[PDB]
This record gives structure tokens, C-alpha cells and sequence, in this order.
């Protein structure tokens, strides 16, 4: 689709067989989910953002379904108040900027 | 111009007499960059990202130009380590998102 930014670029996504909605995110090169349980290993990283930085467990080969189109790759979990769908996961499912 | 995600979506912008590199941002809802001197008496403002909130400065009615798409409207200014573009100022050059 096509997605205007008068409003914030939610969108609905799968990930462990439930239904989120997440931003899509151009300033983000990760992405990061709001904490939840995931199956798989895992391994302690640190993210930074405004705030400052965050201690988030990063799983990789995590499948995600975004508006329909299916992506695999990884995916940090911890404190964020939002979920974040990160250039990582943006370029698999062909999205791109347009002006 | 499309622009596609394997990269930071950097590009060149006009603020205040200077020309800077920005990252077109879609989940941030304002404009926010780095310190520099800007016209007006500013309000202070609170925005928060991952890893809480910070406070910074606001100053409206600033003029600003991206791939030659002028736009008017609140820049905010503080301790960002990037220059950051929201939709705020997206919507304005007529950007979305597209898959
Ligand atoms: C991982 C990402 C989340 C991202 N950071 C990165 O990509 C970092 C630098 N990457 C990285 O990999 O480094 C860590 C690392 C190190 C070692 C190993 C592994 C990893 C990030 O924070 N990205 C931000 C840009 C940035 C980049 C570098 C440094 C600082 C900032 C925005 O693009 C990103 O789009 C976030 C997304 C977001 C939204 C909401 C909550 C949390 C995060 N938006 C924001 O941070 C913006 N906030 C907003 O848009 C908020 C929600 N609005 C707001 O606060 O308005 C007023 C308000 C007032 C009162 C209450 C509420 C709101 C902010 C820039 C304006």
C-alpha cells in the first residue's frame, strides 16, 4: 500500500502467533518489540535512542508478518513503548520512501 | 525521489542559513536537530524515545528546504546525536511509504 504520515505509520503485524501493531520505522535500523515471550535463544544486547540506551535480548530468524507480506530476521525485545519495525525488516518486504 | 532502506535514508537539507544531513524519519513525529543557533525566542518542550525523555527546544515558523521541497513549520533543537526529519515536516513535502 501506500501510507501518509499525517498520523503515525501503525500498521498490523504477526510475530509468536499474535496479532501487534507496530510503526513502521525509517530512523530505525533494528527492530524492537515490546517485551513479550518469544521461543529460541537469545542474547543480551544494548540499544540507543533519544532517552538514551535500553538492555534488550535479541533473537535472529524470527518470522513477522507486516500488512500481509512475511519477513524473517532479527528482532530485539525489551522496554520500548512502542513496537518498532526497523530498516532490517522494511527493505524484505520492498518498502521505500516516495516525494 | 524513491528512496529505498538498505541504507539510512540520509539527505541534504536548508536550515537557518546552513546546509545539514538529516535521516527522513518516519516514527518520529517532530523534527529534531543537533544544537545549533536558530531565530525566535524558544519553548521548552519534553520528548521521549527509547530510553525515556529528554528536554529541548522549540521554535516555530522556521523555514526549511529538503531535496528542494520547502516546507514551514516547529524544528526542535537539543542533544540528539542525529538530525532527525518527522512527519511533521514529511507530510509537508508530500512523503509516504510505499509496498
Ligand atoms: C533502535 C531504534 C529505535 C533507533 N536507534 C538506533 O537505530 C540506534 C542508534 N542503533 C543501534 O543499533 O545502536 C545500539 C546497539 C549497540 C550495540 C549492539 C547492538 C545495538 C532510535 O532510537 N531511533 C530514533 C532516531 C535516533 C537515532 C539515533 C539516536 C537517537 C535517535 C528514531 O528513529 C525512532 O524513530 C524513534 C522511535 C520511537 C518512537 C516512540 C518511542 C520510542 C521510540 N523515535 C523517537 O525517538 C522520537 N520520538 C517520538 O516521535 C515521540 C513518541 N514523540 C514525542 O515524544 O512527542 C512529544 C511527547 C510529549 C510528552 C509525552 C509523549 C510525547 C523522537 C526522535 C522525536
Amino acid at each position: 500500500p501506500q501510507i501518509t504520515l499525517a498520523k503515525r505509520p501503525l500498521v498490523t503485524i504477526k510475530i509468536g502467533g499474535q496479532l501487534k501493531e507496530a510503526l513502521l520505522d525509517t530512523g530505525a535500523d533494528d527492530t524492537v518489540l515490546e517485551e513479550m515471550n518469544l521461543p529460541g535463544r537469545w542474547k543480551p544486547k544494548m540499544i540507543g535512542g533519544i532517552g538514551g540506551f535500553i538492555k534488550v535480548r535479541q533473537y535472529d530468524q524470527i518470522l513477522i508478518e507486516i500488512c500481509g507480506h512475511k519477513a524473517i530476521g532479527t528482532v530485539l525485545v525489551g522496554p520500548t513503548p512502542v513496537n518498532i519495525i526497523g530498516r532490517n525488516l522494511l527493505t524484505q518486504i520492498g518498502c521505500t520512501l516516495n516525494f
